[PDB]
C-alpha cells in the first residue's frame, strides 16, 4: 500500500539487512506513491519481508508542484528532510546495506540529498534509481558526487522533464511496468554485488 515507515518504527535491536529510501513524485500520496508499492513487493519476494525494509520520505517533504522551479527542483526543507533519514539509517543501522529511488520531483530530491551528504554515508547507497528524472539534462544523467555505475535512470522517449522542461506529458506517468520488473531486479542485483550470498 502507500504508506510505509519501516525504518522509523523499526527496532534498532533487530536491524533489516537492506533499507530501502524512496521519494514520491508531486502530488502522490502517502509516502510511496504509484511506484513504490510495486517495487517493495519485488523487493520482499527476493529478501523477505524481515530482510528488508521499506520507508518513504514524509515529514517536510509535502511534494508540491511549484517547487520544481526552485533553483535546486525542490525546497530546502525537503533536502533537510532526506539528509535527516539517511542520517537516521546510519545512526540506527550501522551495518545496513542502503538503496534508494525517486520519481519526479522525489528524483530531483534524491539527488539533491545524495550531494549534500557527508561522504561516509554516501558511500553506503549500493543503488540508486531514478525515474522521470526533472534535472536529467542538467546534470548530464548523474547525480553530483556519486558513481554511474551504482545509478540507473529510466527516462522514456517523450517525457519532457527528461530534456530540460517542466512539462508533464503522458509518458511522464508510464514507469509502471518498469517499477515492476527491471527496477526490482537492478537494486536486488547491486545489493548481491555488495552482499553477496
Amino acid at each position: 500500500r502507500t504508506t510505509r515507515d519501516d525504518l522509523i518504527n523499526g527496532n534498532s535491536a533487530s536491524c533489516a539487512d537492506v533499507i530501502f529510501i524512496y521519494a514520491r513524485g508531486s502530488t502522490e500520496t502517502g509516502n510511496l506513491g504509484t511506484l513504490g508499492p510495486s517495487i517493495a513487493s519485488n523487493l520482499e519476494s527476493a529478501f523477505g519481508k524481515d530482510g528488508v525494509w521499506i520507508q518513504g520520505v514524509g515529514g517536510a517533504y509535502r511534494a508540491t508542484l511549484g517547487d520544481n522551479a526552485l533553483p535546486r527542483g525542490t525546497s530546502s526543507a525537503a533536502i533537510r528532510e532526506m539528509l535527516g533519514l539517511f542520517q537516521q539509517a546510519n545512526t540506527k543501522c550501522p551495518d545496513a546495506t542502503l538503496i534508494a529511488g525517486g520519481y519526479s520531483q522525489g528524483a530531483a530530491l534524491a539527488a539533491a540529498s545524495i550531494e549534500d551528504l557527508d561522504s561516509a554515508i554516501r558511500d553506503k547507497i549500493a543503488g540508486t534509481v531514478l525515474f522521470g528524472y526533472t534535472k536529467n539534462l542538467q546534470n548530464r544523467g548523474r547525480i553530483p558526487n556519486y558513481p554511474a555505475d551504482r545509478t540507473k535512470v529510466f527516462c522514456k522517449t517523450g517525457d519532457l522533464v527528461c530534456t530540460g522542461s517542466l512539462i508533464v506529458a503522458a509518458p511522464h506517468l508510464a514507469y509502471g511496468p518498469d517499477a515492476e520488473g527491471p527496477a526490482p531486479e537492478f537494486l536486488i542485483e547491486k545489493v548481491r554485488a555488495v552482499r553477496g550470498s
